[PDB]
């Protein structure tokens, strides 16, 4: 009954409101307080034991609009409530956390493919812009390592991206790092055991099951064991030293599968089936 | 002496965008395989001018990437040859198309994130495209019909709202004007004109694919439901042949249809009349 893998929002025929927690301990799923507004392409993070759902694209009376919302779920109360919205709608957003600050990265507002980035201070309930990325990125994967922020792949409005860049918070500046072997947008990006993994995504023609991982030591991208299902728009997180991949889109069907990567073994393996196939989820652990 | 008017289906999509050109002969019920598109495309549109067939817009399937297309290709049924013509001013995927006095009107459609409201006219005699009045709405997945030398744009998606509204284009005055709306929100519906009504069949209401079918009477400016199709389908090809509507393929939510349904106006009845060689949707359709 410790930390849970939370899934928020998503899409299946329509944008979803479901909040659901998986407990790898026993194999349980828990249905929790729904999102005040259904949303897809959002990102999930947690700080201070609070779960934040950021950005995406929501559904409404006469609204399928890109979202600049930041909503706070409090597991001890099981309540959602609104926080200060981002400066601009950021659909297909990336998120990272650094010293209890939430970085919203890239995303889109209609045709606008942001390079801008903003930082959220929860105590002050405030968003402030920072240094824009060198590339405009929507569908960008985010991973925090060594108090550095890595933004991986995406779509710049014209080209699908294999490039990745790193943000220095103290220097407040971006520097590009060496690109992946495969173009990926809408991939799942996390950080495990000092390497930044990028799994799945869409290379411009097919959704992928291959996994690339970055070693900052060698500063290079190396393939690993591919996932059993090709997927993009997948939720990702890591839990007690293993990678959990949730849902996604294989090209025809919204997957319910959840796969687990063991770095020691270099093996994937399905561990659950969610509650319904979906894609575009936000994922966090607490 | 034989083989008269045929129903051409061009392009389509089934797990990837296709390049098939197939003619259906309603009289004897047979299918002919003609010269493939030089680039496989789907979500495109088909029209005919001077006995020539035109494939317009869509999204092509190309090794380097799947780009929304701005191409216009003309096929000559007497040489079985496809030949490039002047491309449109912008890519138009999920396009709508009408013909008026031997001119092709490309209506709306998408360019990646762009939801066009603009409209352009192609003059075969010059192989040239020129923009005209933009619609009052952005429309992708829009159905287009020509009635009494006026162009009707029906349903679609404006980027944030699925549309049940339709508008009318007056070529000589060059202007758009909203008309009565449909009973159902429809994107990706089959739109055609039969016996001075504008039929809108199938599509997507934002929740499900549709089998409903409604026609607009320009005289009474009202939208009335008729016999629904027997299959739900969106992104379906449509045409009129010997006073009956033929719908081809489409996506029903799980499967890419190969069924071809025929609507008889006099009995208000649909009926499967044949199947395409393979399931598909997003085809362009024309008759000639």
């Amino acid at each position: 009954v410790g930390r849970l893998i939370y899934t928020a929002g998503g899409y299946f025929r329509q944008s979803l409101s479901y909040l659901e927690a998986y407990n790898p301990s026993d194999g349980t799923w828990l249905r929790l307080a729904d999102l005040q507004v259904p949303r897809s392409g959002l990102a999930g993070c947690v700080v201070g034991g609070l779960l934040y759902a950021v950005g995406g694209r929501n559904n409404s009376p006469d609204g399928n609009t890109d979202s600049s919302a930041l909503d706070c779920y409090n597991p001890m109360t099981n309540q959602w409530s609104p926080c200060a919205p981002m400066s601009v709608p950021r659909n297909r957003i990336g998120v990272g956390v650094i010293d209890g600050h939430i970085y919203a990265v890239g995303g889109s507002h209609g045709c606008i493919h942001h390079n801008s980035v903003e930082r959220y201070e929860p105590e002050r309930d405030e968003w402030h812009l920072v240094a824009p990325m060198l590339t405009r990125r929507i569908g960008v994967g985010v991973a925090v390592l060594n108090r550095l922020l890595y933004a991986v792949g995406g779509f710049d409005g014209t080209n699908r991206l294999n490039s990745a860049e790193c943000y220095y918070p103290e220097r407040n500046e971006w520097r590009m790092i060496t690109a992946m072997n495969t173009i990926r947008s809408g991939a799942g990006v996390c950080v495990l055991h000092n390497c930044i993994y990028a799994a799945g995504g869409y290379d411009g023609q097919d959704q992928l099951n291959s996994v690339e991982r970055y070693d900052v030591e060698t500063e290079t991208w190396t393939f690993v064991a591919p996932m059993k299902h090709r997927r993009s728009a997948l939720g990702i997180t890591v839990h007690q030293g293993r990678i959990y991949v949730l849902g996604g889109y294989d090209g025809h069907t919204f997957l319910d599968s959840v796969e687990c990567y063991d770095p020691d073994t270099d093996t994937w393996s399905e561990v659950t089936r969610m509650t319904s196939g979906r894609s575009g989820v936000g994922v966090a652990v607490t």
